[PDB]
């Protein structure tokens, strides 16, 4: 159980153009075509990226391109943000992938918002920074993903991701 193993349960694979629960245009596992209303831009996104001409439709191979530079630059987010960079330092490993995780979903902006959570992971206080996490949007968007990233940040292991 790694970082791309737990993206993947949560994001799942489509090679179809979809919208998330914000409304925008993605594909894949969980890769946001852009931000503009337009299905045309984000379908010119799609073939800027992919290299050729889909029509909004991709292959299993095309969607493990994406993820592999999408854990990729979520990564590096984190270490290029000062917020991010000294919580993610100061975490183990499977919390790390936690983290991750979220700016997967949101960005770096997203997360960076957390403070008063991110302040309570920097300083081990897992039960408090939970409570916290679960008092968001984020959490009513994608409650049961939400969860699962939760507790992980709250046990420290793969639980929420092995059992049912």
């Amino acid at each position: 159980m790694n970082i791309f193993e737990m993206l993947r349960i949560d994001e799942g694979l489509r090679l179809k153009i979809y919208k998330d629960t914000e409304g925008y245009y993605t594909i894949g596992i969980g890769h946001l075509l852009t931000k503009s209303p337009s299905l045309n831009a984000a379908k010119e996104e799609l073939d800027k990226a992919i290299g050729r001409n889909t029509n909004g439709v991709i292959t299993k191979d095309e969607a493990e391109k994406l993820f592999n530079q999408d854990v990729d630059a979520a990564v590096r987010g984190i270490l290029r943000n000062a917020k991010l960079k000294p919580v993610y330092d100061s975490l183990d490993a499977v919390r790390r992938a936690a983290l991750i995780n979220m700016v997967f979903q949101m960005g770096e902006t997203g997360v960076a918002g957390f403070t008063n959570s991110l302040r309570m992971l920097q300083q081990k206080r897992w039960d408090e920074a939970a409570v916290n996490l679960a008092k968001s949007r984020w959490y009513n968007q994608t409650p049961n993903r939400a969860k699962r990233v939760i507790t992980t940040f709250r046990t420290g292991t793969w639980d929420a991701y092995k059992n049912l």
